[PDB]
């Protein structure tokens, strides 16, 4: 092999090695131009990313991606809380249009209905999907967030927005033991995958629609995919591969029998 | 896991196993139901590539998968032999040709390949792995206007293939008896590798020493649940090449088609 992206990735990584949310946006663009390149097939993608010589470069890019991701969420959270026009400020979040698309295809993958009960594991500072489950899909939502200070901030976001029927529970994935719900979603950044799915397995039954977010193809450059082994005791029952600028693949699983 | 498909597949293989016990020689008419059960699993678009490998790479499935794969190649090769001899005896060769079970699939597959590899009338193609019914090289010439060499390692199979070509009055399709190393001695614009050309590792290593970095190369492989039918070409098999376009099949087409160029130096 001799893919032109091999060198391009290596070069972007050289500029992260020694390393302002606004001022690093062009780095994101460079990385996403490659991730989103639809001429790169899943075999090619895997050839680049699975290669031992690519190991360090992959880790630099992934580190950058989750860091900018988090910082953009933080910043927006606070912005939303301080805003006279919170829903307008929410709408201008860099990733907003993407999340709409994503949750739009998940709603179909998961047959979402008004009044169903959704649980969302890993809400973060800006619980946007939580918010959209209720605001758009009219579901009754519990968002779960492990870090108390982030959970506290996420409540101030929900409250600032005046969204109804979205509550934030401070805790790990085992808080699902005392909940009743129709749909369970697992955030892309919900970690650690192996423990998270072992525990989910304990507290759902075979009818619970479970949706998780992962990364497939060239988009795996952004984050480590949920493995086969991670979803032991489940079966896949539908997948949505992304297009456009949407980065996550959404997978629907059911607990085995 | 707990895919419905797992037991389906196990029962199919059980039937194959009991049948191979009774008869070495396939009864091609008699086994069509079984192909169709296998193709309904292969063609199910509800199954994603990730699950397909969950299913198909499990060590517990290896015995069943091998029996299904041996069936698919043994059936397709017998169907080819039967059709070839029919064509040769027929007073309506084209009509006979057209009734070959997989015929419509090949027209659809070749079309997508024609766009993928930008086939132009007059260009020289070489097809490795011709078989008794050299449908792909026949179409390259009759439909696509290419000047074709078909390579077939088995001399009696190459022989039968020439006779089919003649029977059909097809010009510009020559048949070489040899292995993939005959391509050193040939000029070609495009090179194509039958999904059944074996062994992959050797074939692609000989391709590598005998082509340049400009020559279009197209091979047929199996992806998703269609990999139930035959072992795919691995990324290790194509070291020293880069992928430059893939055509994922729909409908009843079995083959994925991949374009590659040899790497620089
Ligand atoms: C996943 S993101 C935000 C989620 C998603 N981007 C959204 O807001 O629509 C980051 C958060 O998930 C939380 N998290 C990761 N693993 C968790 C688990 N097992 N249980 C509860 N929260 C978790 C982290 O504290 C982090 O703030
Ligand atoms: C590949 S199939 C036929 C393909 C199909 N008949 C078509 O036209 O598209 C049959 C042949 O490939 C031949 N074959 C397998 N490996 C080969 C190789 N490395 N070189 C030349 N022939 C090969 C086998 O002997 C077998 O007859
Ligand atoms: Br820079
Ligand atoms: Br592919
Ligand atoms: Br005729």
């Amino acid at each position: 092999s001799c893919y032109i992206y091999w060198d391009k990735i290596k070069r972007i990584a050289s500029r992260l090695e020694g390393m302002d949310t606004s001022g690093v946006m062009p780095l994101l663009d460079e990385i996403e131009e490659i991730a989103h390149d639809s001429t790169i097939d899943f075999e090619s993608a895997k050839h680049i990313l699975d290669d031992a010589e690519m190991n360090h470069a992959l880790s630099l890019i992934r580190k950058f991606y989750v860091n900018l991701g988090m910082k953009l969420q933080m910043e927006k959270a606070q912005e939303v809380i301080e805003s006279d026009s919170p829903w307008e400020t929410l709408r201008s979040f860099y990733f907003y249009p993407r999340y709409l698309e994503l949750l739009k295809n998940e709603a179909a993958l998961g047959r979402f209905r008004r009044g169903e009960r959704a649980v969302f594991i890993g809400g973060g500072p800006l619980p946007l999907t939580g918010i959209l489950l209720s605001h758009v899909y009219g579901m009754r939502v519990n968002v779960v967030e492990i870090e108390p200070d982030i959970a506290e901030l996420s409540r101030k976001v929900i409250e600032g927005l005046g969204v109804d029927g979205v509550n934030v529970i401070t805790g790990d994935e085992t808080v699902i033991d005392g909940l009743e719900f129709d749909v369970l979603m697992v955030a892309a950044l919900a970690e650690p995958k192996r423990r998270v799915f072992r525990n989910i397995h304990r507290y759902v039954d075979t009818e619970t629609r479970i949706i998780y977010r992962t990364y497939t193809g060239m988009r795996a450059i952004l984050y480590a995919p949920v493995s086969d082994d991670d979803i032991t005791g489940f079966r896949r029952a539908g997948v949505v591969l992304p297009s456009g600028k949407v980065n996550n693949t959404s997978v629907l699983v059911f607990k085995c029998p």
